[PDB]
């Protein structure tokens, strides 16, 4: 009786009218993403849009397709889509405190203390263990792509920031575009990626967390990063970072991807870090 019956049924397709669109999120730097309220469930959501036929549709539908397969407590959750006609919507759960990078930079450090930092990292570890299980390469793992919810809930996401972020975050190396300071050496030289290149990115993220959102490789110019890494230069241990978290960072930044731990081994590392 209540079970679906009609030929064009799609369990992900939602009633546009159920959603009231509020204002743009992330002051423009995160693309066409808005706060919304799913009316009947007294639920605030995030709604990524595509105004009309810009021919950006294929890129948008593919993101939708990806998010439908992804289900984990520390990965952004798809709630529904409006993809039968424009304006196209991707509706996800709303994460109150926005991206992790700005969160860390603006937080009260007595509340977001060293224990909370370690716990946030553990949540990211678990999310990447799951992606590794699904054999999904993130490609742009970083605090700017992590989201923070209530009670220090952290979720890995991807805003497609390489086409949105102005400045010296994403630039050219050997003629290809990278977030240079989060990119594994082999990815810079060969423009290829793997689960182990996300492992390198996770070590940088660890350093971002430990420093409350400092920019990696302080002061070092972008075009200096690769040659520095090749000589075995690695970022120093942040102030107040326990040794075993720092050795995990250093394990993620092994020159050879074969020597980097798996995300499964990274999460075990957090589990056994005491005694
Ligand atoms: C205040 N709070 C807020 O501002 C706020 C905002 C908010 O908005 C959104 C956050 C993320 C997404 N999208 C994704 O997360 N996509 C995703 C994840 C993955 C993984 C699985 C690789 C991580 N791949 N892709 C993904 C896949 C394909 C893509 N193709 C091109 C472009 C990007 C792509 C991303 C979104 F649509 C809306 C949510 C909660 N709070
Ligand atoms: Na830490
Ligand atoms: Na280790």
């Amino acid at each position: 009786s209540m079970d679906p019956s009609s030929p064009n049924y799609d369990k992900w397709e939602m009633e546009r009218t159920d959603i009231t669109m509020k204002h743009k999120l992330g002051g423009g730097q995160y693309g066409e993403v808005y706060e919304g309220v799913w009316k009947k469930y007294s639920l605030t959501v995030a709604v990524k849009t595509l105004k009309e036929d810009t021919m950006e549709v294929e890129e948008f539908l593919k993101e939708a397709a990806v998010m439908k397969e992804i289900k984990h407590p520390n990965l952004v959750q798809l709630l529904g889509v409006c993809t039968r006609e424009p304006p196209f919507y991707i509706i996800t759960e709303f994460m109150t405190y926005g991206n992790l990078l700005d969160y860390l930079r603006e937080c009260n450090r007595q509340e977001v203390n060293a224990v909370v930092l370690l716990y946030m990292a553990t949540q990211i570890s678990s999310a990447m263990e799951y992606l590794e299980k699904k054999n999904f390469i993130h490609r742009d793992l970083a605090a700017r792509n992590c989201l923070v919810g209530e009670n220090h809930l952290v979720k890995v996401a991807d805003f497609g920031l390489s086409r949105l972020m102005t400045g010296d975050t994403y630039t050219a190396h050997a003629g290809a575009k990278f977030p240079i300071k989060w990119t594994a050496p082999e990815s810079l030289a060969y423009n290829k990626f793997s689960i182990k290149s996300d492992v390198w990115a996770f070590g940088v993220l660890l350093w971002e967390i430990a420093t409350y959102g400092m920019s990696p490789y302080p002061g070092i110019d972008l075009s200096q990063v690769y040659e520095l890494l090749e000589k075995d230069y690695r970022m120093e241990r942040p102030e107040g970072c326990p040794e075993k978290v720092y050795e995990l960072m250093r394990a993620c930044w092994q020159w050879n991807p074969s020597d980097r731990p798996s995300f499964a081994e990274i999460h075990q590392a957090f589990e056994t870090m005491f005694q």
